[PDB]
């Protein structure tokens, strides 16, 4: 919508929006995440994590091992292009971020990192015009 985005995660582990599409005139893009189930945190938080479809498991696991203060995702990692910070029913968080990062054509892949979630919870980004 413009530079922008908006994905649901309700109390399931899914995104309603399975792939994304950056639009080639975009410098920034924003996503707006919004967890419209109704389950706390610590139960069923959500995020959402954008790397190469390679760095996936890498960052997921790390990701679980960096705990929930961290948001599930290692700080500083390098291989993360841009996250969210994990939310419960009722709450949204938006992250907005470089699309230089991103390379033409070449597949990205988004997940969320919350314990569980990383093979269920996923869909692909993409720039195209
Ligand atoms: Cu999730």
């Amino acid at each position: 919508a413009q530079c922008e985005a908006t994905i649901e995660s309700n109390d399931a582990m899914q995104y309603d929006l399975k792939e994304m599409v950056v639009d080639k005139s975009c410098k920034q893009f924003t996503v707006h995440l919004k967890h419209v189930g109704k389950m706390a945190k610590s139960a069923m938080g959500h995020n959402w994590v954008l790397t190469k479809e390679a760095d996936k498991e890498g960052v997921a696991t790390d990701g679980m091992n960096a705990g929930l203060a961290q948001d599930y995702v290692k700080a500083g990692d390098t291989r993360v292009i841009a996250h969210t910070k994990v939310i419960g029913g009722g709450e949204s968080d938006s992250v907005t971020f470089d699309v230089s990062k991103l390379t033409p054509g070449e597949a990205y892949a988004y997940f969320c990192s919350f314990p569980g979630h990383w093979a269920m919870h996923k869909g692909t980004l993409k720039l195209s015009n």
